[PDB]
């Protein structure tokens, strides 16, 4: 009396979604390097004060959360996802989407020639004690959901491991 | 007469090993999204053409290579890793390592105050028909060799669940 081929099945399973959800995460941590970057020149040794000229960095952020956003939409429809977590990847699509429209609602503050420091960080900067008006806020909210989405993904793998 | 648990640690172990290298892999995967936003803005409707201007782009890839190449420098030291993957990670981290050693060194083509569209490409760029002489060639050889690294990981994960 035990059980094996499904407990198996539940763990490849449950890994291979975190594996999706995890890669989304990680996209969405990434702009916080990129935010690092703001105002920043490639110098002799690493990275150094140049302020401004910003625009194509944030260009950068946009380009990523269009991979996650293209990655969620996909995660959305896999076959099998309880409708618990099918939720929790809907709060982040939602969220990501929110963000491109924001960014692309502001292409005249984004989208100029001298992106300054100050505006680049209201947009993909998440530590910004700015306003968060171009970007950033919807940047938060996209963390917090695919925070909450990933923990719930590595919650399985974990009860699916230990439901061994 | 099997160990639940001792193959219960393996999953988890090779689990959570994965993750790791998997989170380098995404990172290192997410400078293709970046060259995606060379020469363009954010405007009212996604990503337009807006020639040139990239320095701050080509830090913000440095900016996360950066964190690629910290996060393996930590992956190097994990106590219990085979040889095998231990010798694996050290190509990727060289490999990264390499890349920001190479862009530093060319600074005065990629911290410019205008660095165009060409030139962001020998940097970011591995579809790049350009030569690869700022920095794409490192980044190509950073893509083997993680991609590398992420096989051996995931297919340890496999094996121990196929162990099972
Ligand atoms: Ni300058
Ligand atoms: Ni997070
Ligand atoms: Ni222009
Ligand atoms: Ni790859």
């Amino acid at each position: 009396v035990i059980d094996l081929a499904t407990i198996t099945k539940n763990i490849t399973d449950a890994v291979a979604f975190a594996k999706s959800v995890k890669d989304v995460h990680t996209l969405v941590k990434s702009i916080d390097e990129l935010a690092k970057a703001i105002g920043k020149k490639i110098g002799a040794n690493g990275l150094e004060t140049d302020a401004d000229k910003n625009a194509k960095l944030i260009s950068g952020a946009y380009s990523v959360i269009s991979a996650v956003d293209t990655k969620l939409a996909s995660l959305e429809k896999k076959v099998g996802i309880s409708d618990d977590l099918k939720g929790k990847i809907t709060t982040v699509k939602n969220a990501s989407t929110s963000f491109l429209t924001k960014a692309k609602s502001k292409t005249a503050d984004l989208g100029k020639d001298d992106v300054k420091d100050a505006d680049a960080k209201t947009a993909i900067d998440i530590a910004d004690t700015g306003a968060k008006d171009k970007g950033a806020e919807e940047l938060i909210k996209l963390n917090t959901a695919i925070d909450a989405l990933l923990t719930s993904a590595e919650a399985a793998v974990t009860a699916a491991i230990n439901a061994l």
